[PDB]
């Protein structure tokens, strides 16, 4: 109980470095570039008992995912991947990373401040997302 206390809540996407480049490293194509790029998603976090759900309400594709840490899940990401993912805990930080064609990328979710910072990562390439309160 209480893990993941700090994260609950409803964020909106304010800032963006370097996702398109991210994109282009997991295999996205360009429309679906273009079209995700431009969304402000809003990010909504829960937590009942030991079940995570983080939903994403967004322009460009909802998803929703629910899971326990440690414990591998089947996720479609919002560009149609159909990957394996795994989320944990280390030391205060949500890993979250997903397997699919013998690839893998890793997201980072962190509170900053008054933000929760999303690090994505594929191979060398490294995008930062910027969340604040609703
Ligand atoms: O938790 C978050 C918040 C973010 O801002 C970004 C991401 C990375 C996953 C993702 C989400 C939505 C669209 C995507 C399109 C292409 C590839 C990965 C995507 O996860």
């Amino acid at each position: 109980s209480h893990m993941c206390d700090a994260f609950v809540g409803t964020w909106k996407l304010v800032s963006s470095e370097n996702f398109d480049d991210y994109m282009k490293e997991v295999g996205v194509g360009f429309a679906t570039r273009k079209v995700a790029g431009m969304a402000k998603p809003n990010m909504i976090i829960s937590v009942n008992g030991d079940v995570i759900t983080i939903k994403s309400e967004s322009t460009f594709k909802n998803t929703e995912i629910s899971f326990i840490l440690g414990q591998e899940f089947d996720e479609v990401t919002a560009d149609d991947r159909k990957v394996k993912s795994t989320i944990t805990l280390d030391g205060g930080v949500l890993v979250h990373v997903q397997k699919w064609d013998g690839k893998s990328t890793t997201i980072k979710r962190k509170r900053e401040d008054d933000k929760l910072v999303v690090e994505c990562v594929m191979k060398g390439v490294t995008s930062t997302r910027v969340y604040e309160r609703a």
